[PDB]
């Protein structure tokens, strides 16, 4: 029975949109359909945010704390004089003004929106010294993000996650591979990436960057651009926090907090290979993954990364070790669900024969039944002792 009346809040990874946004094809669902339409509808209250798929994990739970509160977003002064990029982006009315009442919510989140999440919660509750400091040394204004002392996150639900980053990050065309993939996911949602589109369809949010692209130009031509952007150069950014270094860098301050649940899914869609330790994709895992970024994942190692052969089995786009919480350069534990979830513990919940697309309906599989997955996962979250 349920033990609490937060709502659910879901986030997206280094691709995702709004409800309004790819017009109306829904990130969480896809082709199957619309799940937070299918918790609201079976009595599970929730939202969805929309943050930068390219950016930071820094930057993105700025925008998800401005996002659920309301207000300008505010990426500090410290970290904006750091990086380079604009202090203040853009502006929100508040999904959820409860929470500034003393709410909670519980945060759904899939790929690297787990690390967001993580972030966000961090945040929250601890602030951050460097940004403290920095407005004390200047005298400037501080968000209260960077302060600490807020209670608003009763749990993090991770899908998919690299908590310890994925070694996608390292094939030779990375770069290429990587826009390509965003390529196939607008083609699954019926969107053509060669399109001279003159409406918004796919904000990628590069405020701080003052990155957009403009009215007839195509996705193809504003990918190549951003390849060439800070949002892709710089140490600001999706594509460092999604490496395994830049996860260790993460997983060394980012930590669990004592307050509130972690429960962490795990995927794989691949198998063993016969007279090798190499791992392969399925049958029925998305195309681009099984072509393009699978057989990589599954074979490639390197030893100054500790990357070996548990490193192998995937889910198409991050390596399945990676998932249940993070292990490299964290202080944070995982323990094995056993009927009862814990405060500040990773739970893992299992591993799910369900590829990084699958899980979110954005590819089919009808062996997976997507809506019973989210709405157990609903359950047990408001079955959580506050
Ligand atoms: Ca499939
Ligand atoms: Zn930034």
């Amino acid at each position: 029975s349920r033990a609490n009346d937060a709502p659910i809040v879901l986030l997206h990874g280094f691709t995702g949109w709004g409800r309004e946004e790819m017009f109306g094809f829904k990130y969480w669902g896809g082709v199957r359909g619309d799940i937070e339409q299918w918790l609201n509808d079976n009595g599970y209250r929730t939202y969805t945010l929309a943050v930068g798929p390219l950016s930071s994990n820094w930057d993105r739970a700025c925008e998800a704390y401005a996002q659920l509160v309301g207000g300008t977003v505010d990426y500090g002064a410290a970290h904006a004089a750091k990086h380079g990029h604009a202090r203040f982006g853009r502006t929100y009315p508040g999904l959820l003004p409860e929470l500034k009442r003393g709410g909670r919510i519980h945060i759904i989140a899939h790929s690297q929106g787990g690390q967001t999440a993580r972030m966000l919660v961090s945040l929250l509750e601890n602030g951050s010294q460097e940004e403290r400091e920095y407005a004390k040394a200047h005298n400037v204004s501080l968000s209260p993000l960077f302060e600490g002392g807020h209670h608003f996150v009763l749990s993090v639900t991770t899908i998919a996650t690299p908590h310890d980053g994925t070694t996608l990050v390292n094939m030779v065309d990375f770069t290429d591979r990587f826009f390509d993939l965003q390529k196939a996911v607008l083609e699954a949602a019926a969107v053509a990436s060669n399109a001279p589109y003159t409406s918004e369809i796919y904000d990628f949010k590069l405020d701080q960057w003052g990155l957009r692209r403009e009215p007839g130009e195509s996705f193809d031509h504003y990918f190549e651009r951003l390849k060439r952007s800070p949002v892709w150069t710089s140490t600001d950014t999706a594509r460092y926090d999604l490496s395994v270094p830049g996860a260790e860098t993460l997983n060394r301050w980012v930590k669990a907090s004592p307050n509130t649940y972690y429960l962490s899914f795990s995927t794989e869609r691949t198998y063993r290979g016969a007279l090798t330790g190499n791992y392969y994709p399925e049958l029925g895992m998305n195309a681009f993954s099984a072509i393009v970024c699978a057989p990589f994942l599954g074979s490639y190692r390197n030893a100054a990364l500790g990357i070996d052969s548990h490193w192998l089995e995937n889910d198409g786009i991050v390596n399945t070790i990676s998932m249940n919480g993070p292990k490299r350069g964290s202080s944070d534990r995982i323990v094995p669900y056993d009927g009862a979830l814990k405060k500040g513990v990773w739970n893992d919940m299992g591993t799910y024969n369900v590829d990084h697309l699958e899980i979110i309906g954005v590819d089919p599989n009808p062996s997976f039944d997507i809506r019973a997955f989210y709405l157990r996962l609903a359950e047990q979250l408001a079955s959580l002792r506050p």
